[PDB]
């Protein structure tokens, strides 16, 4: 195969920085041919089936209640048909049977390195092995987005249960970066965070896309300005943002610099398996060779074709503790597998993920993801950065219920301009959505911003009811 | 010498494990006779001074002004009296002058690894080689607080800018033992961390003793008993508390587990190199051969004998980023060296650290800390865990101002109950400190708590005046 450090379990060699020169860091395993790749692939998916039927009562219990035993893994064909999927739900009760790490734990307990989770939640136990593997990975794929040993990059998500800053921190720590682990979460850190910036001017940034957008208000706010921040490059993961239309735009313009979208899951870290190259800059790559994903229609878990939307299904190609084998996202993209600027060989989502399947509402017969309502107001000069989505599941909805920020400049210019604002806003959502739009204004900066994901959608019957009538009434 | 991997620059083994039956890491280095390890101090000592003076403009220009040269160091006698102590603001002016890192960070820029800092603002650039000897440290003391590799150990304090979290989390890492850094410092965090602690049940916590009190709080209002959380131990930094009589021991009863203080500065990371030890258990011992700790008279910066009270200065033997060279602390601690319950040959910190000389304030010619007004009110029974000191520095000072919360029990008791609460704070404080203390009763729960550091003074004039003003009323 020829393919870098390709064995099982992994063992990167710690030491090993690509010539200055190179775009890629594994130049093999990123642009060799994809059937070349795939054969490779399906030997390793074999390697860890044969693995998790070993190590893992979970994998044992699941697959023969399924028909499947690892020696009828003969192509990926026979991996999308008989391997059942891995929903969230089992997980959990696997944790809650077999405390605290559940029956897939596979390694023994005294190989556990970190401890982390969601947040009934679940725990997730890293052993000292995987977390070299996840760090290798992030390194290489951040070398992609042309980040450089030497570059001080800022991972500026909370350290805590989550694995979105531990997992970019271990990546800058393997590239040789200059790591500056300044976190969130506290009362009064985004306004510390801005000067730190402009003092240290960083090369990169890493957290949430609703954060990047948060933090350039602090950087106004506090007299800075954000495109003095000498960033080259700002990479995110935790929800939609990234591959935004209006989003992505807002973003780079703020900071005067390149965004790149990145993340799949907290159980499927290396999360970055899923992101873009500063060539292939919009969306996300999948690359296949650390974990293997596949875009699967929901109704029977098979790959759909190339140009088809589906869901995200995915398998740890090199990891030892809690690997995850076809773990269902539940979420919504697109693949593509067509040419890439980067000359990477690797399955494309152009469009990023459009969200969770689930966070998904219907009103009058039309399917809508709030990341589509996000894109459509980003896309407005007047919009203010902020909005909420007012819903009900319990009952049909004839309309959408909108309560949007105007600009402080559309504010200053008086009743009339909020007032056509108001009607433009609803107007271009009911074009774009193709249904009626309910707008409330709301004052500027009075809606709660963020540091970690932006929760929207408010689904609330009483509060969807009050808003409705309230609306009704004016 | 004997002594264990004693080398400058030094490189540690990242596989040694000591062996299970044993009490210390480093048996030689540890328990060795005082003066055999005084004298490879002095040997360290110049090499490092021979080091700084090669590659830091901030040491060449400081002891060239106080006339003094590293080949001048002939003994422990003259480091005390012929180098410089170094001020928190020398660092500053150098920063300012030589960004980001000063004119003492003495590595290339190519190798800082980590980015933290203080919260003028002083930025750590840490190099790789610094963060495995600051790891390798701090596995080695908290082995002598009997942390074991496998054990669970919950990093609970902030992961940003502070080093203490870093520094556990890198002493738990190199222990093998199982890191859990969930942190601390976003809304809705301790009524989470709590759960984690119940299902967990972790042997080892770390973080500030204030957090550890607000925690037990949370755990009863979350109607869990904190004595399950299965913990051995419990070790903090970053305040007093840990060698506090009435908090110490009110922390060890409310989680069933012993108690350990360790912690210098940030900028002596690795800081646990004064740390209590398993047998040892009361106060802080200078483990010496990693940092060479000097209490000293702050009116000449010389060593005070043992048994008298003085400012402790210190000196990294293992850094070669922004290595500290005699910064003084501007704390007080009292030091001994008679023999240690553990058998470690080094001197003594009995009662811990005092306070920041700073923070002391004077009331009718008496000096008081903070610190010992916390300690006579947590030796009451009526005491409701919080209290803030009411100060102005701006004028003299004929009482003491204190605003005291009573425990919810003292308060249910009614209007009498209270009063004699209240007067009985007042008459203990008085005993205690020898001065006039006027106490004002506020509703349980009411003050602030804290899962970082106590801010218990407030030194406003207006605060002050209105409320000697309101006391004389009532
Ligand atoms: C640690 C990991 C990466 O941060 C993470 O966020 O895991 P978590 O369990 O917290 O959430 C995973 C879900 O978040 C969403 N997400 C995540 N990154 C994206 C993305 N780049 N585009 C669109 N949606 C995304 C998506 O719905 C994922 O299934
Ligand atoms: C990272 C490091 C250790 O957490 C730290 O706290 O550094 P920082 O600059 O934030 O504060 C240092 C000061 O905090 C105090 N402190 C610190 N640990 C103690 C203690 N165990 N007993 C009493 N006072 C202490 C003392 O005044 C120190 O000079």
């Amino acid at each position: 195969s020829g393919m870098e450090e390709w064995n099982f379990p992994v063992e990167y060699d710690e030491n090993y920085l690509p010539p200055a020169d190179s775009r890629y860091w594994f130049p093999r395993r990123e642009t060799m041919p994809a059937a070349e790749r795939d054969k490779a692939i399906l030997g390793r998916l074999q390697q860890v089936c044969q693995y998790a039927w070993e190590h893992a009562p979970f994998y044992r219990r699941k697959w023969e209640e399924a028909g499947f035993q690892p020696s009828q893994l003969k192509s990926l064909e026979d991996f999308e048909a008989r391997v059942p999927v891995v929903k969230k739900t089992d997980l959990r009760e696997s944790q809650a049977a077999h405390p605290p790490f559940g029956d897939y734990v596979c390694v023994p307990n005294s190989e556990i390195f970190h401890v982390h989770g969601t947040s009934r939640p679940t725990a997730f136990g890293i052993g000292r092995a995987d977390w070299r593997a996840i760090a290798n990975a992030h390194a290489r794929i951040m070398w992609g987005m042309g980040i450089r040993p030497g570059d001080l990059v800022c991972v500026a998500a909370v350290f805590s249960l989550y694995m979105g800053s531990w997992g970019a921190l271990a990546g800058a720590e393997r590239l040789r970066a200059k790591a500056f682990p300044f976190g969130a979460g506290a009362p009064g850190m985004s306004a510390r965070l801005v000067q730190w910036l402009d003092t240290m001017k960083p090369a990169a940034f890493y957290g949430t896309p609703s954060y990047a957008i948060h933090l350039a208000e602090v950087a106004r706010e506090e007299k800075l300005n954000p495109r003095n921040f000498g960033l080259k490059c700002l990479f995110f993961s935790g929800e939609p943002g990234a591959s935004v239309p209006g989003v992505k735009d807002r973003i780079e313009e703020a900071y005067g610099a390149k965004v790149y979208d990145c993340g799949s899951m907290a159980e499927m870290s290396p999360f970055m398996n899923v992101a873009g190259t500063e060539q292939s800059n919009d969306g996300m790559l999948c690359w296949q060779d650390i974990i293997y994903t596949e875009v699967c229609d929901p109704a029977n878990m098979r790959r759909v074709p190339y140009g088809q939307r589906g869901t995200p299904v995915y398998t740890h190609l090199e990891r030892t503790s809690q690997p995850m084998i076809r773990l269902l996202s539940g979420d919504l993209t697109l693949w593509t597998n067509d040419e890439n600027p980067c000359g990477r060989t690797y399955p494309r989502l152009p469009q990023g993920i459009f969200g969770r399947i689930d966070d998904m509402f219907t009103i009058r017969g039309e399917n809508i993801y709030p990341s589509e309502i996000d894109a459509a107001l980003n896309q407005m000069s007047g919009y203010g950065g902020e909005h909420r989505i007012v819903i009900t599941r319990e009952s049909a909805m004839d309309e959408l219920l909108l309560r949007v920020e105007p600009s402080e400049s559309v504010h200053a210019a008086g009743a009339a301009a909020l007032e056509t604002f108001r009607t433009e806003a609803s107007h271009r959502v009911q074009t774009v959505l193709g249904v009626r739009a309910k707008v409330e204004l709301v004052a500027p900066n009075s809606i709660a911003r963020t540091d970690f994901k932006a929760r929207r959608v408010i689904d609330d019957r009483e509060v969807f009811r009050a808003l409705n009538q309230q609306l009704q009434s004016s």
